[PDB]
């Protein structure tokens, strides 16, 4: 797919997702909720939505990821809502890997109003 | 698919999931999880499972979704489990948009005890 | 697939994951992250990777799954990052249902540097 910017990583064909990089460095303190840009846009390929996961070594420091849905549609740049949810302080140096890119298959349903059983 | 209850809304082709409603107002201090009812349940279609996922704009209050799998044969009423992961206080207006649903395809394997090289 | 481990629990066709047990009993603080094991390590077939995500019973207590990508290559054991971001300890007993694996599909694309418009 086309993107811009260079805060996205190719992956392998065995990996899942592509890393995503901090564009500029990040202090967070406990309980701060920072949404933390990448510098990438890029168009998802039609039928298809991206989603942003975690990576383990964030996490594994209490790092979390927040909404991530990303919509087919969107051209704007790439956003990661991060949240330090653990007890210590800490700062993420700039282009350092802060999440995962997923793409995943798009299905739409039409709402019927009925009666479940 | 079939659905009952106003508590979802219906998408643009564009977008990957449905937005859904808080059925009732809900205040959450720092660090308080609960369970916020929508008041809409479904049947998903054969195949597929929903996946509830958070939405940027709540996100970025220092909200988070936890747990998050709809299986195909539930039938009960869908209840978004928020967490306050913040520092502040938070309410959530009734009928405020908490969460969005995603439908995504199913792959049933069979345990195949062995050893993996 | 192949599995080695009795850490994971074979599912209904109704299901969407997997349940994964805690190989050991784990005590967790308000805000402290751990990589809980689970002794298990599998082969995911070729063409999907594998989403570890929450179950409402643990997420209703406060505990949130961190991290969560399998990759279809990876053949070392399944570990689940997870926090207490309540304001309560928790006490996890072993082989304990703490996680659910899904299984989804892999979509690799080339990155193409461009401009989106
Ligand atoms: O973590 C996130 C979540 C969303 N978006 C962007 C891309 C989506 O198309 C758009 C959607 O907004 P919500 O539906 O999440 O409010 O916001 C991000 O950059 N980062
Ligand atoms: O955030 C959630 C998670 C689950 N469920 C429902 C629908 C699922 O079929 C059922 C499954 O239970 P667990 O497997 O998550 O324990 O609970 C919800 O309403 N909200
Ligand atoms: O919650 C998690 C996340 C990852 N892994 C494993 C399997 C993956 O292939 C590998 C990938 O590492 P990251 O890409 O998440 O850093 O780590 C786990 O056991 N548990
Ligand atoms: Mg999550
Ligand atoms: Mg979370």
């Amino acid at each position: 797919m086309i993107i811009e910017g260079d805060g996205i990583l190719d992956k392998r064909s065995e990996d899942a997702g592509y890393d995503l990089l901090a564009a500029k460095e990040i202090h967070l303190l406990p309980g701060e909720v920072k949404v933390i840009p990448t510098g990438v846009k890029l168009m998802l390929p039609k039928g298809y939505w991206g989603l942003i996961i975690g990576k383990s070594s964030i996490g594994s420091k209490g790092l979390d990821v927040l909404g991530g849905v990303i919509d087919e549609g969107y051209r704007g740049e790439i956003g990661v809502i991060m949240i330090n949810v653990s007890r210590k302080s800490i700062t993420l140096m700039e282009r350092q890997k802060i999440a995962q890119l997923i793409i995943l298959p798009c299905k739409h349903e039409v709402l019927e109003q009925g009666k479940v059983v």
